[PDB]
């Protein structure tokens, strides 16, 4: 049962999304719209940014937690952002979830948040065979 | 079945993959480790950036019955930067997971990659009720 | 039955061969001698310059049906320089030969020509066991 | 039986061969990748430099050799370029196996080690008739 | 069952590992090679430099099992360099085994940690008898 | 058999022991003791410098044995240093146990001699699974 989050602050462009139990957790989401001629035609590519924010306390202290002892703070961050032409959302989906896999393989099951990289990792296109 | 990317340039922080039946493929990841302890602790960081590049033609002319017709591309690009400690991976994994849930909730099946914000969206935190 | 080439230019140390049929396919010899004697000995080298040249159409679009289509030319090039002393041409055939074998290795069917190199790949010396 | 030959440094797009029995005696491969947009794509063209180094001793004590007389060296060197876009590799290969025919008309079984032009020699195309 | 190592950072001519669960545990290995000059003789020399690196916790108190781990680690290093000519490595190999056998000697099996120099050792060349 | 050697210098902190045979062969051992300060803390770190000299005879040439030997030995030297408190000695020759490991792999059984550098090479920390 993940927690609501309610957004904060509103932009046409931008929402920014904060938890109501824990303030210092924020989603936030900033459109940009811009017209490209690539081909004599103003294609309507969009820059999406997304960010992820925790307030992380590290105080690794290792063996045992006693009393209050003041927490530290870290920042847990996490930035994505999508540039594609509206033209070919659907296409734009499908880099996205190939994205999310590629990523997986070495974040999410790999060693690369351990800052360790597997030169034989299974990475592959969203393009079919 | 999806298409095996294979490694063209590589460094021990970086490493670039490509697909070997196209190019314009890629999807590369860079890591920099830094060491920013707070006072009396120990603290490294670890800033992963995942990149994904597809060069797309932009979406053939729909009322058409042309024979063969392809014109220039469009570049799809998604960068993805994860900054956390290593000793609180385990949690920042969980981030991982709920920031792409949080995502997909606009991108994935909303009208965020149309220029489109639904601010009655169910945004949700890692952390449990 | 391959289509003879033609010398066009002509020259007592260089000639340039074409293709009747097809100017935009060249290959050249060009040669130049010089006594770069050691002590106590004579020593005349023979750098042996050999280029050929393709003029190819870029690969036509794939998913194509139009009747007929050919775009502009690719560059293909190709350059050889051999360079040794005459009194041992015998064995400069040999490295020759084994030159040959090597490159055959890497780009005749390894992935060299693609930008990919195999590091296990079974490299010899024209030298015996 | 030609000897193995075992990589002594390597390169994304560099290895460096070299004999271990005659570390003297190399073979090097080196890549360069170029984006050219000849006909409005940038067409994958691709320069690999391969080279071969043999270090010759070239008394040329004629009649006869006696004792230990301190080698004297000759370099004997063989530097290939093959440049070609990608796209086409497969007729790129095509004109590396009549670039070696041709060469070998001239070098291997005519007088252009010797420093000799037949102008009459029988050079090819690697199109068909 | 020792832990798996794995490369940080990496050049051509130096690689440094760590330790996946403890980075401040470093192995690294540097080599350069030169060409050398003898009467009557061309070898190359390559020299390697070889650093372990561990931040040991200082020794235990005695008795008193604090309630969270507070230990002041201090660094421990060992460094090997090895050098002489890519011609002669057989018998190079041959003094790294007895130059391991002197080192156990008096450091392994002697006051190597106290740092007495027992000038009674049984220390022996790579020479047989 | 190996060839047992005296110490023909020393120094209550220098000894250097030589071959009867052949005095050019050499192994020194040289230890320097300082006191280590650290927070809640006081331990000395001792400071060891081992170096072994050949005076190996430049590889034979070949096909000839001259009326007498002219060889022009080269300086083949290998030099460890090990440094670490002498309160932590126990664990400092598990690391000296690891270190000669991994320098067996890249040096013993991999290109040492060549200075290639392995980089899938298995590397291990003295830490255990």
């Amino acid at each position: 049962a993940n927690k609501p989050m309610q957004p904060i602050t509103s932009t046409a462009n931008k929402i920014v999304w904060s938890d109501p139990t824990r303030l210092s957790t924020t989603f936030s989401a900033s459109l940009l719209r811009q017209r490209v001629k690539v081909g004599i035609a103003e294609l309507n590519n969009v820059s999406g940014q997304y960010v992820s924010v925790y307030k992380r306390p590290a105080p690794k202290p290792e063996g045992c937690a006693d009393a209050c002892v003041i927490m530290p703070n870290e920042n847990q961050s996490i930035r994505t952002v999508i540039s594609g032409s509206a033209e070919n959302l659907a296409t734009l989906k499908a880099e996205w979830e190939t994205h999310k896999r590629n990523v997986d393989t070495l974040f999410a099951s790999g060693n690369a948040g351990l800052g360790f990289l597997d030169p034989t990792a299974a990475i592959v296109s969203s393009d079919t065979t």
